């Protein structure tokens, strides 16, 4: 079955708009989003649709770019590192649930390299 997706709002959580978080939405996320390999990551993994009944029996901190995009648009993060950690969790989840050489893993590897290329230099 599917668990509920990660939260994109939390009224008690402190939030910030920074130049780096603006950039993570305008440049980093919106560039990755258009990549030919982005589509499996644009929404939470649907274990019922995709017939992966063990996905959430294995993956305990799910993350995806649709959640990340909604968090950025909702001003959910305190700083850029928090959002970067969500991207890293998304990539590592894919490596954990699958194995080397899988098509989905090749996709994640390419996106992760583009991601790191984009956050190598951030605005001040
Ligand atoms: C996201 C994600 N993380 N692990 C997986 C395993 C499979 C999967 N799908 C099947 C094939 C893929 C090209 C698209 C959907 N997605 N997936
Ligand atoms: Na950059």
């Amino acid at each position: 079955m599917n668990p509920p997706p990660p939260e994109t709002s939390n009224p008690n959580k402190p939030k910030r708009q920074t130049n780096q978080l603006q950039y993570l939405l305008r440049v980093v996320l919106k560039t990755l989003w258009k990549h030919q390999f982005a589509w499996p990551f644009q929404q939470p993994v649907d274990a019922v649709k995709l017939n992966l009944p063990d996905y959430y029996k294995i993956i305990k901190t799910p993350m995806d770019m649709g959640t990340i995009k909604k968090r950025l648009e909702n001003n959910y993060y305190w700083n850029a590192q928090e959002c970067i950690q969500d991207f890293n969790t998304m990539f590592t989840n894919c490596y954990i649930y699958n194995k080397p050489g899988d098509d989905i893993v090749l996709m994640a590897e390419a996106l992760e390299k583009l991601f790191l290329q984009k956050i190598n230099e951030l605005p001040t």
